[PDB]
């Protein structure tokens, strides 16, 4: 259903010796995952962490630490050189002191890898808040060309059905900027999965049945998407209905570009994304993959504190495809 | 979820109450009037043109066997209705204004149910959901302390049976409001059999992410807690915390609530409304219309484009608040 879906995406990773940093380096789900992934030779796992430490732990866990490198942040060379970076990068918010303190941190040291070539995504979670893993992130890497921030979006599976859900994890109350960008991240996120675009912006009203702030919020966002990007199939302010189901579409609005076929759904709000995907997970029996950030110049992403061995090597592919 | 009405049509048939349709020349309510009357559950009470109606009837082969049928141009009692409005509207209606608004389907048809004429109303099916509830708001009112309406959905799938709290009138409630919701919910729940048990719904778990919209919630769960004790009620919950166990003595022990809601409070209409709708369309649940609550005398609205079936449906929920 949905693992099918991943071996889709280890397709296109697989064999291309793609690095990934997981700053977790003493977390057995981390171990696990990174000493497989190395296993099968999928991609190339960097782990942050004391050697011996590490070392050992994979030998309790009847492990093997295969093609996998170690760094630890108060061995490696590269570190004044790295420490250099980062204060060039905090435009002077850094003295070389602090510059110092933060990269003796797993997640930082991490950050200043991918960001310096030296690793090509980050994938921490296992272990940190969720702001813990963003915060370098946008300190150090940052957001691409025309983005502004990110977004979490989720990947539904059930069975044949596939869909992207808009943001139900980052920005707690987005605006119209916002949320056109949202809408056209979200869909360059699915190609990703092989899926073609077709946004659909949600609320409670289809195209004028109410009119207040929180509707015209959408119906702006969607002006701002098709004028930013003409190509992509979207159109907006709908209710779920409308957007799903294809009867509702024709009557509650036809001759939009939507007929009730949308594989993106975009959120108006954190309190509707986040209820949204956990009741179609729960109560639809949907395949729920965990948050996924979009829009950066270098691949990161989080896991699930009490995450899953499995969810860590997924993860993976999909922060490996991300740099691809 | 069919049988979730049999449930409630026990309640009603034979207490011979009184609803009004204010939409006489609607076939949904023609259809689902004459076989409310045809079985004797309730009394149907339908506005508009005798011979107009009753020609229309005809042509859609049915019969208006214990259906009343009141017209505002020749109503007995329209004088001292207009009377009652213009003294209920303290002075915001002059006479000439009172006989006017009188003369409208729905306006004629809560007037009736505020003077007794009816037990609840039932309109919807060709106006907008505003045009029902304003009336509504003008002459009956919200009961002892509530201060606004809420409207409910029931979703049932199988055994499965829920509440969602305000999926359609209230678009960005507050503390107060989302405290009321969901005292009226609960009490709502109480109809259908339901034993209630409350969970304030949010983005993060009693604590997971601390922003004004958190302790909205939050502050929305104090004042429920204290205004309401009895009832089973904590708050600032993810969905998953309220509706799976395992979630729950993690997120958050101690809590009245394991996992176990069945009566689901939303922050906001945008995340109600999109709520219900995913519920139904993707979790294959049956999502019974907006219901209003809180209000001194029963009125509900029935979709535009909606189902004669779910007239006569509406009319049982109805009936059953009246009761």
């Amino acid at each position: 259903g949905m693992a099918d879906l991943f071996s889709t995406v280890q397709e296109k990773v697989a064999g291309k010796d793609v690095k990934i940093v997981f700053p977790e380096g003493l977390d057995e789900r981390i171990l696990e995952a990174v000493s497989k992934l190395a296993g099968n030779k999928v991609l190339n796992p960097i782990v942050i962490g004391n050697e011996n430490e590490i070392q050992a732990k994979a030998k309790e866990l009847n492990l093997t630490l295969g093609g996998v490198k170690i760094y630890d942040p108060h061995t490696y060379e590269g570190m004044e050189d790295l420490v250099q970076a980062f204060v060039e990068r905090r435009k002077g918010k850094a003295t070389e002191e602090q510059a110092r303190k933060a990269l003796l941190d797993e997640n930082y040291f991490g950050t200043m890898l991918v960001y310096k070539g030296l690793a090509d995504g980050l994938v921490s979670g296992a272990a940190h808040s969720t702001a813990d893993t963003v915060r370098p992130a946008l300190q150090i890497i940052k957001t691409k060309e025309g983005v502004k921030k990110t977004s979490g979006v989720f990947i539904m599976a059930r069975g044949e059905e596939q869909y992207v859900f808009a943001d139900c994890a980052i920005n707690i109350a987005p605006d119209s900027q916002d949320l056109a960008e949202i809408a056209i991240e979200s869909a360059n996120t699915a190609k990703m999965f092989d899926i073609e675009p077709r946004v659909a912006m949600l609320s409670f009203s289809t195209k004028g049945s109410a009119k207040s702030d929180e509707t015209e919020k959408v119906a702006d966002a969607v002006k701002i998407a098709k004028e930013k990007a003409p190509e992509l199939t979207l159109d907006g302010e709908f209710q779920f209905d409308a957007a799903f189901v294809p009867s509702v579409a024709e009557k509650k609005a036809p001759d939009s570009e939507i007929k009730g076929d949308a594989n993106v759904f975009v959120f108006p709000s954190l309190e509707a994304g986040n209820i949204g995907y956990k009741i179609a997970q729960r109560l639809g029996n949907f395949e729920a993959v965990g948050p996924i950030l979009q829009g950066l110049n270098m691949p990161v992403n989080d896991l699930s504190r009490g995450c899953n061995a499995e969810d860590v090597y997924n993860l993976a592919l999909i922060t490996a495809a991300q740099a691809l």
